[PDB]
This record gives C-alpha cells, structure tokens and sequence, in this order.
C-alpha cells in the first residue's frame, strides 16, 4: 500500500501533467496521496492563475465575520459575529493595522507557537464564504472556476440526474484567522488555491482515523455533544497539535504559501489559520472514489449546521433514510 504512514504528499506536475484535472487527482491517489486527507500541488512555472491582482480592491466583503473565541488556550470554540460591510480595500488596512497585524516572529514555527498561545485573546475577522472567482476566464488549467460539477458527477456515476450548482467561494484572512475542525459538506474533497499574501497553516487527520479525532471531541466538548450527534459539522471547535499529542491523536501539519493548491480528500478532517491578509479561493468536487464517502458521511440535524440548497439531492439521493430527519433540521 502506498504511503502508509500517511504523510502529507507534494506535488509539481508539469505543464502538460497540469491540463487534465481528473487525471492528475487519480494519479495522487496512486500514489497514496489521500491517505494523508490532504495535499499540496505546486503548480508549473509557467502557469498564472490571473495576470495581476492590483485590482481587486472594490471586492465587497459583505459580511465579515469578528471570530470571538472561548475556552483555553489549546481547547476553545468560536463563534461568529457579523460586522458592517467593508471592501477588500479596507479590509486589507484593517489587518494591516496595529490591532490585527502579524507580529515579529522568526519563522513558521514561531508564529506557529505565538498562535496557539495567543489566540484566545483576541478576535480577528474574516472574509469568509463569499461567492466569487479571482480565475481569468481564459486560464484554462486548474481554474476552479472550471471544475466538472459535483452534480455531473453524480449523474456520470449513478444515472441520475438533480439539481444544485457548485460554484467558488473567496476567502480574505488576517492573522489568527481561524478554520475550525471539519471534514467537507458530505465529506466531498475540496480544492484550495492561495491567490495572494501571507501564509495559511493547515492540520489534517487521515480519514482512516478520522474517528479517532471525533471521538476526542466529543470527551473535550461533552455539552456540544450531548446537543448533536455531527457537531463538529458546526464547524466551531478547535484543538490544538499539542492536545492532540497528548491524546495520541495522529495527524500532520503543513504550511500552504501564495500560489500553491492544497486538496483536502474525503473524510479528511481538517484546522488551520492564516498568517496574514491574505486571499484564498475554494470550491468543493467529487471523484468516483467520494461516492461512498457521500453514503456514509454524518450529518447534522440539530439545526446548527444549516447548508447550501444543492446538499439537499446529495441527501435525497444518496442518503434516502436520512433525508426527513436532515431536511427538518434545515427547515
Ligand atoms: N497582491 C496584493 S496584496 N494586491 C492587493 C491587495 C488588496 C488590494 F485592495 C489591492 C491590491
Ligand atoms: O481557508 C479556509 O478558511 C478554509 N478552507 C477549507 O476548509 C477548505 O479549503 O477546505
Ligand atoms: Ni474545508
Ligand atoms: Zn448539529
């Protein structure tokens, strides 16, 4: 069996390995690649996902989001506090400024140590989820803009035919932005490019023990638990790589810089935080591989995890006996 260890694996595909989408994430998984729950694609030198990105200021960011944390240090959640209405342009200044910027550090791991110590202290906020794409239209390669769509898949796959879109989101960051634990809607893979600015730092568990890690949350959070069966899918919780030493948790950790890819596979949980302003762009997609990942995956119907309208004939179709339950937890 390719990598057994489930190491996080790092690609460089030529230009001409670069043109076929599918191809090259089967040719990963050849290699064992999604063992890890996630890896990183460097793309070829000769690829540009846009000309400039000198103006991209205008960009509404229409509802940023103040991440308030609470608990300890290695052990909290977040909540969401909606802001007024800011562009790009402000809100770069905004990370930029005394109160939100990136300090002195030496390196990745200083900053790195500086965050899971400090974290919980402040509250940064994030540009999260806005639907967009920073592609150029005629970039033909690896524009997630340009994806086969997940409900094409499933039609390609099963025979049947639903409705739903798949289109990008965007992503603006500052330091200590945050990302709590999840795996994907329907444990599907996601793709991740990293347009422009500082650093993002990601922690993912293979999905082979990915229970291990629901497990842990559930002692850590036994309120939360007691609430809902999937409630890491509300997408709050955070445990930091020490705890998850301590509780012999396995997993790994790499740090993603402008102009790479990260793909996250399939029941491959995942946590992170951003560096700096930064902007990234994701979309989720599916392979043959997902199908019985999406028949297995936990869902949410306590009411907190609210999805996108497309999710419902992923449910439906997919996931028959769960369909009531889920969709009055959505209505
Ligand atoms: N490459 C960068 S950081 N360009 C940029 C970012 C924000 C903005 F408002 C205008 C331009
Ligand atoms: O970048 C972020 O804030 C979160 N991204 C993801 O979880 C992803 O691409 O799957
Ligand atoms: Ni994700
Ligand atoms: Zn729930």
């Amino acid at each position: 069996a390719q990598n057994p260890n489930c190491n996080i694996m790092i690609f460089h595909p030529t230009k001409e390995e670069f043109n076929d989408f599918d191809k090259y994430i089967a040719y990963m998984e050849s290699q064992g690649a999604h063992r890890a729950g996630l890896a990183k694609i460097i793309p070829p030198k000769e690829w540009k996902a846009r000309e400039t990105y000198d103006n991209i200021s205008e960009i509404l960011i229409a509802t940023p989001l103040q991440q308030v944390a609470s608990g300890r240090a290695g052990v909290f959640t977040q909540y969401h506090k909606k802001k007024k209405a800011m562009t790009v342009g402000e809100y770069r200044h905004l990370a930029n400024s005394k109160k939100y910027q990136t300090p002195p550090h030496q390196n990745f791991e200083d900053l790195e140590r500086k965050y899971w110590k400090n974290r919980i202290y402040n509250s940064p906020i994030y540009g999260a989820d806005i639907s967009g794409s920073l592609f150029d239209e005629n970039t033909k390669q690896w524009n997630l803009g340009h994806l086969g769509t997940i409900q094409d898949l499933l039609e390609k796959e099963c025979g049947v035919v639903i409705e739903g879109v798949n289109t990008p989101y965007l992503y603006f960051g500052m330091w200590k932005t945050t990302f709590a634990w999840h795996t994907e809607d329907m444990d599907l893979y996601s793709i991740n490019y990293l347009h422009l600015g500082e650093p993002k730092t990601w922690y993912v568990v293979p999905p082979e023990h990915g229970q291990r890690l629901e497990r842990l949350a559930r002692e850590l959070f036994p309120g939360s638990s007691r609430g809902c069966g999937a409630f890491l899918r509300h997408k709050v919780a955070l445990i930091s790589p020490t705890v998850l030493k301590e509780n012999g948790i396995p997993f790994n950790r790499i740090t993603q810089e402008a102009g790479e890819f990260m793909v996250t596979f399939p029941y491959g949980y995942h946590a992170g935080f951003n560096h700096g302003f930064n902007c990234a762009e994701a979309i989720n997609f599916a392979t043959p591989r997902w199908i019985d990942y999406g028949k297995m995956a936990s869902q949410c119907s306590c009411g907190e995890a609210r999805v996108t309208f497309s999710m419902d004939a992923f449910v439906r179709i997919l996931q028959p006996e769960r369909y009531d339950l889920w969709k009055r937890g959505q209505d």
